[PDB]
């Protein structure tokens, strides 16, 4: 029998080799393998600026992320749902990350906040929603996605010991709470995966709290959650480096909303294997290509007569045509196609890093690509 | 007052300037004034593919060409008429010429034809539908066209000396009916003007019993009609050569559907005013370029790394900007951008031509305007 007749797993993690506390391996789902570490691009609605999703997956992409939050004001869990599910909607037919709407209530949304969940007021037209491990749960079934994300609360970077101490007992307990609704419906609990997020701000004490919380309850993988909020990278990179030793080291790391390309590799280096970001779509909208020598801003003079590629070794679908030079006359011009193929390349070359990453990883070279890298991307000789 | 603020004529053609048979000049109209010698574009429906109306006016067209046979298929006259006339169907609010629609039947079109008119199916549904004199007229009312073609009846390339003069003959009785046709409507009789059409293939006498004919029934302008229909530029300007001075030297003369630059130049050395080509359009769908140095192909491989404008001294908006590399990348990838790009330029570069065949009439060196214009343009120095 071919792989493509044999039965595919709910939920596999296999680690096929080791660098240090870097890994790469494959998680097999249903619905496809997720090779990583991996970097999970952010799902949208089918815009006339939107890529179509053909393109997102031969940028390389093996899994993309559904902000919960946003589909729920429009056009609806229950509307996707009879649409026949968020792979329907979305026209990918591969896994599909959901993260809880947590975030979004706390950084975009508020009515009442209480240990039994969230209420808020849409940013868009002022209806009110609810949330809490058990509906957040509900909204992501009804979205069919493949990874779940258990409902936490966000405690607002700078946190008070106080405030990051009961913000992480909290969502402990709404952790408990996560995996019990999740359990609860057969045919999610069959399907689809659920993880855990560990707190505690930059304490360590209360980080290994909510590691052996997480733990105890039981995930299918675990995120590091309360970083990337504004507290710099070598804060980030500090509570990383105590905090991914304390989850299990048999299931997925996630790190979630990270980020810049140096951003990434240093996780990896500290033991992360899935990320997310908004930042190669962001830079692409606004004019800048992510390259091995740093990001550049394509509405500079000094492009218009440039006919090298945006990067010089990308090998993406728009490197392999369009020259730095007529990318500036688009985007210059407010044609959509110059976001379109900004956004593509830095999509692709995301995933490109990813692949070098996991490469060198497999041949035990991956210390020294991350100083290559970081010696070439800060350089900045593009 | 100010000339905005002033009456303006139905129909007044002034010559400025003469050189030889060439002249340039204006006709003044109720929806502007038409720069002679002129090139009219021909216009289309709205189409993710066509030009919009104010690029059109911007490229330098004082006046556009509307096909009769084309918008009595669809959407049809009545309709046009309801929606406000063809001006406002086409968001163009200067002079449009329409044509009678009797080429086209010819061409691409026929079920009953005798010295009542002619009777056809539609190429597209089969429908049928009915021109002469009488309804070409009113059709061509119901558009709202500023010049109005008379009905006249073409005989195919090449014509026996029999078929051109019986042809003749009826294009002859047709132009007084068109006339009488026109008259009788006080609105389009007040407010547009008719053309008259010679004549006579390629045979002096008949060209002079037309152009008698048509003198003595009197139009505000004469067309010369029956060439550019497959018999050489050598040919087309031997037959100028006599038959534009049998036409009234103080009205317009017009020789429809030319055409390549070389055959507009050497037709106002003959004294042609009035010109109309889908040339311009055709090219430029199909990734060609006019430029003084003769027509390009931009698919070419020499164009990839070429910065360079399309034409080394166009002024049109493409060239202010866009480099042959740019838009030959937009071509090979089949984007709409690089034929639209394509199109603005070739028409603005007609305009162009037309701008500097008047600019040396007017100081008196349009003869040696047009050597110089041969010798570069047949050179090919691209
Ligand atoms: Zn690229
Ligand atoms: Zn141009």
């Amino acid at each position: 029998a071919t792989a493509q007749e044999t039965d595919r797993p709910r939920f596999s993690f296999s680690i096929a080799a080791r660098e240090g506390k870097a890994r790469t391996g494959t998680i097999e789902m249903k619905r496809g393998v997720i090779r990583t570490p991996a970097f999970m691009p952010v799902g949208t609605a089918a815009t006339v600026k939107a890529l179509k999703p053909e393109t997102v997956r031969a940028t390389g992409a093996d899994i993309i992320l559904g902000n919960t939050y946003h589909l729920m004001l429009r056009p609806g869990a229950e509307r996707i749902a009879k649409l026949g599910g968020l792979h329907s909607f979305m026209g990918w037919d591969r896994p599909i990350l959901t993260d809880s709407g947590g975030y979004q209530v706390m950084s975009l949304s508020l009515t009442k906040q209480s240990e039994e969940g969230v209420t808020f007021k849409s940013h868009l037209d002022g209806s009110r929603h609810m949330l809490s491990p058990e509906r957040s749960i509900e909204i992501q079934h009804l979205l069919g996605s493949d990874i779940v994300m258990a409902f936490d609360e966000s405690t607002p970077y700078p946190a008070t010991p106080s405030r990051a101490a009961s913000s992480m007992e909290r969502s402990m307990r709404w952790a408990k709470r996560s995996r019990d609704a999740f359990d609860s419906r057969k045919e999610q609990a069959e399907n689809a995966a659920l993880f855990g997020i560990q707190q505690g701000s930059v304490f360590e004490n209360l980080r290994q709290q909510s590691a052996d919380a997480l733990a105890e309850i039981g995930f299918d993988g675990y995120a590091v959650g309360g970083l990337a909020v504004g507290e710099g990278q070598d804060e980030m990179f500090r509570v990383l480096d105590f905090s991914v030793p304390m989850l299990p080291d048999d299931k997925p790391h996630y790190l979630m909303g990270v980020g810049k390309p140096d951003d990434i590799v240093g996780a990896v280096e500290r033991g992360i294997d899935m990320f997310d970001s908004v930042l190669p779509t962001r830079s692409g909208r606004n004019g800048q290509a992510f390259t091995w020598d740093g990001p550049i801003n394509i509405r500079n003079a000094r492009f218009s007569e440039d006919l090298k590629p945006l990067d010089s070794e990308c090998h993406c679908a728009v490197c392999q045509k369009w020259s730095r030079a007529c990318i500036h006359a688009l985007i210059r011009a407010g044609e959509i196609l110059g976001a379109m193929l900004m956004t593509e390349h830095n999509i692709a070359f995301y995933q490109q890093l990813m692949q070098k990453i996991r490469d060198s990883i497999s041949e035990g070279r991956f210390s020294q690509f991350a100083q290559d890298f970081r010696a070439r991307y800060f350089a900045r000789n593009s």
